[PDB]
């Protein structure tokens, strides 16, 4: 039953965000807009923190399988596609105070708490990805940027992208779609 | 070799990772819900060595031995997932307080560097074992006791398991600042 269930959805919206993944965003190798977040989002306030987690990892994982997971060396693949994306579940740390002002229409309140735990939980995976590009994007930097600056940066502005365009689609889904997020 | 910084950091990872799984072959358990992990002493001595990444990376590495040495418990292949890579790459959070650790033990502040250190062991316990407790409600509530719940089992096993780890694993490092504090200052 519930068990089943919630593990399902986890998976489902871990295929959903992998499908997004092959809509192309992306401005060379350090800039990209990952519109998988968007189901990771939904999830994440739906269920809460582990199950965003475990959704999460799968979506990593199935980079892998689906043969969209760039690869420099085994560490780096380690750090980027499972750990990265298992600190997506960061993104439901606000669940369910999201959950209780949009069960009672609270809107406005529901939004703005969903808008914390969307930027907590995209920092939280792209702090991996910084991490990773000074240890492993250098040599993909600009001319006469180290590789702590051009990580920063440019993981800087993808986590800023993604957040603000899932932000505001999650923001509408919960206006036009309450019930996606009450299970 | 030794120049190149970021190398030597997941160098150190690795052989940290190592070490945890070889101790990890080392049976403190009294049925499969309750073990003392003493593999956690490498992993608080890397945490506090290198930082919450580096904590992270070795962790998940350790939690990926489990599989390639056959000593990962697989029930179902999403548990697994949930327990051996989940739940180990939350040890980042035993480097919460790394900075504070070190900067302690390098002004001989020996009595605050400990505090720190237990600070830091704990979070960094629970971060793991909140994986195992969420698993031990999902998948093994039948090696429950008898009239006991999936939650209350996970609970106060995984609860007792965190208790001891944490408390073993602690007093070593404890005692580790005090006879060896270059182990944790690079
Ligand atoms: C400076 C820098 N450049 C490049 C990378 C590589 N990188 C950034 S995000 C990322 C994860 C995949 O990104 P994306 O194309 O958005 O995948 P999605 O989540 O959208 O499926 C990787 C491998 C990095 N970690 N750091
Ligand atoms: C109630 C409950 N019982 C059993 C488990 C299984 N489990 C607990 S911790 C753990 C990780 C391995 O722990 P340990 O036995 O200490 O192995 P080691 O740390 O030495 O590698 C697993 C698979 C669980 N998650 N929940
Ligand atoms: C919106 C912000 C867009 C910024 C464009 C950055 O463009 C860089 C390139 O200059 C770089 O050469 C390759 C990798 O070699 O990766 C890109 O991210
Ligand atoms: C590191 C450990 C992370 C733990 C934070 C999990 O956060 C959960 C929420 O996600 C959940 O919605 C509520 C439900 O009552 O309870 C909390 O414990
Ligand atoms: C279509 C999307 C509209 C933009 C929605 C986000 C604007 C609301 O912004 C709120 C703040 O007003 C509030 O003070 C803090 C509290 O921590 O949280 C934010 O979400
Ligand atoms: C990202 C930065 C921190 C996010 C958490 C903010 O949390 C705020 C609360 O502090 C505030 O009281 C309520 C309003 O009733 O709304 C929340 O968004
Ligand atoms: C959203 C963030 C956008 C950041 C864009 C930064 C553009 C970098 O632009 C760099 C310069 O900084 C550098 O000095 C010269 C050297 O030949 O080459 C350029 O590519
Ligand atoms: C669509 C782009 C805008 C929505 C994102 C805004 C992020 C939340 O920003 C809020 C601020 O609005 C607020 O003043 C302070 C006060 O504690 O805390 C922040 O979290
Ligand atoms: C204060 C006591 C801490 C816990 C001690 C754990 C004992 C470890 O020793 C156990 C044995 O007690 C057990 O019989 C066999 C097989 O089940 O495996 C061993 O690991
Ligand atoms: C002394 C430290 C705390 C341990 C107290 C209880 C240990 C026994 O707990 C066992 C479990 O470990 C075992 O997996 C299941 C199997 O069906 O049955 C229980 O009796
Ligand atoms: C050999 C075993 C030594 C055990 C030493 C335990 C020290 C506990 O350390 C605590 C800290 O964890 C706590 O945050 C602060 C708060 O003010 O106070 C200390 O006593
Ligand atoms: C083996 C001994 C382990 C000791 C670990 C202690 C960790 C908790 O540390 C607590 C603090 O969190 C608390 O603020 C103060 C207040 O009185 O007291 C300490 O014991
Ligand atoms: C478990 C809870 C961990 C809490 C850590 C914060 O506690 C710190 C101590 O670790 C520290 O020794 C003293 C020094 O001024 O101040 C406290 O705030
Ligand atoms: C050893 C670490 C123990 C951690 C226990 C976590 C305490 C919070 O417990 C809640 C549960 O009560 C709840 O069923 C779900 C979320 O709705 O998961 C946890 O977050
Ligand atoms: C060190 C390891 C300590 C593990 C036991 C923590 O115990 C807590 C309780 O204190 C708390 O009241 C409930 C609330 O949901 O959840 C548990 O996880
Ligand atoms: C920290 C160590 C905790 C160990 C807890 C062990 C609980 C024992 O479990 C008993 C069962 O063995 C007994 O058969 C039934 C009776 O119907 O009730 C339980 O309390
Ligand atoms: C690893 C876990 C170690 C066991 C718990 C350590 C106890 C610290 O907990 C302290 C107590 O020592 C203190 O008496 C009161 C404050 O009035 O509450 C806590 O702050």
């Amino acid at each position: 039953n519930k068990r089943l269930i919630i593990l399902l959805e986890c998976a489902i919206f871990a295929a959903v965000a992998m499908v997004l993944s092959f809509i192309p965003l992306d401005i060379g190798s350090s800039f990209s807009i990952s519109l998988g977040m968007i189901p990771m989002y939904v999830i994440a306030i739906r269920r809460g923190f582990w199950a965003a987690g475990f959704a999460g990892l799968l979506w990593g994982l199935l980079h892998f399988l689906t043969g969209k997971a760039y690869i420099l060396m085994p560490s780096q693949a380690i750090i980027e596609y499972i750990l990265a994306f298992s600190f997506i579940a960061f993104s439901g740390v606000f669940s369910k105070q999201v959950r209780s002002n949009l069960a009672a229409n609270q809107l406005k309140k529901a939004i703005e708490w969903a808008w914390g735990t969307m930027i907590i939980g995209g920092v939280a995976r792209y702090f991996w990805h910084y991490v990773a590009g000074v240890l492993f994007w250098g040599a993909y930097a600009f001319q006469g940027w180290g590789a702590q600056l051009f990580s920063i940066v440019m993981n800087g502005a993808s986590c800023l992208g993604t957040v603000l365009v899932s932000g505001i689609i999650i923001s509408i889904l919960l206006k036009t779609s309450p019930k996606l997020f009450l299970p």
